[PDB]
């Protein structure tokens, strides 16, 4: 039947890319009815960079230093405000190919796609995790900033990631469509580090669900554990804890498969113990941690 | 290093759903033409041996029902070209990109926008395994989905979903109704050819190791190509062609390492394995980049 990392259809949010320029900085920015949301840091020189006071730097800018590009259209900027880490350019022209759409913060461990674009072009799809340090394991390049992530339910954009910057390990950082960073980051030039990063243990149990329901048993043991116990060895390991919730998540891939909940956790116990043995599940060598079980359900 | 897919909103705008009876998949719609596999003319009855041309006769272009949506395109034409179906419609497409049909060779690599009853669910790379499989992601209904690259503003149709096979991977056609490999679109039971590993983006993998500062598997030596593809043989790897050392070099150029250098570093890395290293974090070797994908992604 298969499984990938499957995103979703990005052409929603095509439909919404701009270029913004001011000065010498370039970035995307995203067109809903007539506003462009973009990251702040675009009104920053280098001489601003590293402390950048940046209520004092946007009261000097004039609509006219900024360039905002529509394909071969430029847009006029008619008023500008500031929503914490991001910047809202009110334009003279509503977007005729804004989705219906809505803006949320979505929690570690849940999914979306992004949509990495360049000089207001879009350029690649792919599929993330919000990590639980705050940061996502992006491909990003110099001039993604701007490159929004989304998730589609029905014919609604949820718009829930902004990009702003690379971190020293090459991980990434950004904010809500509120311009609310996720996680302890801030938009300065510096180099920044994250909280210790760990797996998303719900996430992995619906991954080896899904390798079950492909026809792959192999890691499967006839054991059981609590929760308690699993949730013990899952720390020690940097596993997060898996609530009862995520146990009820887990219902309909059990029920699928036959495998009950705590089953499945006795497996990835035994997995984190006695590794993988080069074996491979899924094509992968390392447990996969960025499906989440509504991903799979829809997938398979 | 992700599994990238190209952004899909051009091809999002040619997919509809085209149904005979009660089945129903889905077609690209470009110009006024819809493209789409043959057997919707099938009963599910007809799928398990049937003959398309006697199939065919049989039909009108009033037996054709093509939505974009729920609304309805009208066919005035149809015609078979091997396993595809054509039908001209009576408006042309406004949302028609600049497009090509090409066939692709085993190795390359393309997104695949799945969808079901017209309208798309997901976007996902896939790789054309060399025994002319993809490790796909279909379920009933997915047949007519397509595969495609984009090159500046020009959308290179490729693959065009038809059949899923015993071992669960997936097989289909160019966008001239051609299967990729020895498969038929008839409900047999079909076996794939034993799968190999892509040479050439195991490569591209290495090079991209060592542009981002990953190179203790350089080795001093080289080797010719004859050499290399008869040992790459013997480890399940597929031969390089000539085509394929062409497309690393613009790799080759970026590190200043010579493809057949490579090749004898790849040669050392199976005869005497990893010795328990990782490259770009990982004893795998990684075979579905492609060098265009690794370009895409580091520069
Ligand atoms: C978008 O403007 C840009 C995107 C970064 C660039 C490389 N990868 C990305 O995701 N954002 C920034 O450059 C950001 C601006 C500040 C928050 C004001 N800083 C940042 O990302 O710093 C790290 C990069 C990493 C990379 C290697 C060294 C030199 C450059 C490029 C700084
Ligand atoms: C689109 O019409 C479908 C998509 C399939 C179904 C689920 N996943 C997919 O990729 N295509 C088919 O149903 C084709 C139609 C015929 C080629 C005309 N048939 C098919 O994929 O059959 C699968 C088959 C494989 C084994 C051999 C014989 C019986 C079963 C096991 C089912």
């Amino acid at each position: 039947s298969g499984f990938r990392k499957m995103a979703f259809p990005s052409g929603k949010v095509e439909g919404c890319m701009v270029q913004v320029t001011c000065g010498t900085t370039t970035l995307n920015g995203l067109w809903l009815d007539d506003v462009v949301y973009c990251p702040r840091h675009v009104i920053c020189t280098s001489e601003d960079m590293l402390n950048p006071n940046y209520e004092d730097l946007l009261i000097r800018k004039s609509n006219h230093n900024f360039l905002v590009q529509a394909g071969n259209v430029q847009l006029r900027v008619i008023g500008h405000s500031m929503q914490n880490c991001v910047l809202k350019l009110k334009v003279d022209t509503a977007n005729p190919k804004t989705p219906k759409y809505k803006f949320v913060r979505i929690q570690p461990g849940q999914t979306f796609s992004v949509l990495a674009c360049y000089n207001g072009s879009p350029s690649g799809v792919y599929q993330c995790a919000m990590r639980p340090n705050f940061t996502i394991k992006g491909s990003f390049l110099n001039g993604s900033c701007g490159s929004v992530g989304f998730n589609i339910d029905y014919d609604c954009v949820s718009f829930c990631y902004m990009h702003h910057m690379e971190l020293p390990t090459g991980v990434h950082a950004g904010t809500d469509l509120e311009g609310n960073f996720y996680g302890p980051f801030v938009d300065r030039q510096t180099a920044q580090a994250a909280g210790t990063d760990t797996t998303i243990t719900v996430n992995v149990l619906a991954w080896l669900y899904a390798a079950v329901i492909n026809g792959d048993r192999w890691f499967l043991n006839r054991f059981t554990t609590t929760l308690n116990d699993f949730n013990l060895v899952a720390m020690k390991y940097n596993y997060e804890p898996l609530t009862q919730d995520h146990v009820d998540i887990l219902g309909p891939l059990s029920a699928q498969t036959g495998i009950a909940v705590l089953d499945m956790c006795a497996s990835l116990k035994e997995l984190l113990q006695n590794g993988m043995n080069g074996r491979t599940i899924l094509g992968s060598a390392l447990l996969e941690d960025e499906f989440t079980p509504f991903d799979v359900v829809r997938q398979c």
